[PDB]
């Protein structure tokens, strides 16, 4: 019959939200961090272990890096804000991704190693190594 | 060693030179410092030809950890320092918060195996609902 305060304990997904940016505008909340806050899906986890409680966020941004075809170059718009005549290509086991822009070059290195994907940058002298593992 | 093999969801272990390389293509000490926390899965698909890498991000932060009935100084996401209490009364969690001589109750409540969130400040009211994962 009763509600109590455990009850509430887990992960909660956000599926509708009405009056947001009315309520933090009340708060007296900038136009910036509303707009960014009411965008947001957040998951929503509670912990309450007798009348110790806990709640926390999280986020999850999920971003397309590039989308092409193996061997055809296309123009690729980077992060940082270039813009590259890139092109990916399979040669000696590994995936090349090779770009070029402002009369320079970097490649960047996918391969297989001990069932681990590494990965290695290259811009003039400097490499930059990654490590991920298959999850 | 075929293009297949890289599909999947990685997970980053490590990184090593990323400021430097970083540097090298004249990227800014913000976005730097930036990406060189972030760590992202990388998702690797690859139908044939056609090969498209994403990532995903998530942080994770804790808005605020108490005891039931005793008041606490919250500092809140929009940069207040308010006297806070949750209480859990009447079927429903509420959080309390004071400052400045002003007040704001956030109730949380489960109405149909939902979650349901209501923010009241002055008399405008914010209702969010989620749904459970599990
Ligand atoms: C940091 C921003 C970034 C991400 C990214 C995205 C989210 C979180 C963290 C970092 C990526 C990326 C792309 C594709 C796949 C996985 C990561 N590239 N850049 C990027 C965007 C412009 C320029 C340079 C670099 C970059 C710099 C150093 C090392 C890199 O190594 C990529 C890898 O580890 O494969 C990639
Ligand atoms: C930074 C915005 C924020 C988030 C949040 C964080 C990330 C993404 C989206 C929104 C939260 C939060 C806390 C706990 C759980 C889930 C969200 N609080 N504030 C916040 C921080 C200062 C002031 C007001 C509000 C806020 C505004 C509207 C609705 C709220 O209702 C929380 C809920 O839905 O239970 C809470």
């Amino acid at each position: 019959h009763m509600a109590t305060v455990q009850q509430l304990e887990g992960r909660w997904r956000l599926v509708d939200s009405k009056g947001f940016d009315e309520y933090m505008k009340e708060l007296g909340v900038g136009i910036a961090l509303r707009k960014m806050g009411a965008m947001a899906k957040p998951d929503c986890i509670i912990t309450c272990d007798g009348k110790n409680l806990t709640i926390k966020t999280e986020s999850t941004l999920k971003t397309t890096q590039f989308s092409c075809t193996l061997g055809e170059k296309f123009e690729e718009t980077t992060a940082d804000g270039r813009k590259t005549q890139t092109v990916c290509n399979f040669t000696d086991g590994a995936l090349v991704q090779h770009q070029e822009w402002d009369g320079k070059e970097s490649t960047i290195t996918r391969k297989l190693k001990d069932g681990k994907l590494v990965v290695e940058c290259v811009m003039n002298n400097v490499t930059c190594t990654r490590i991920y593992e298959k999850v």
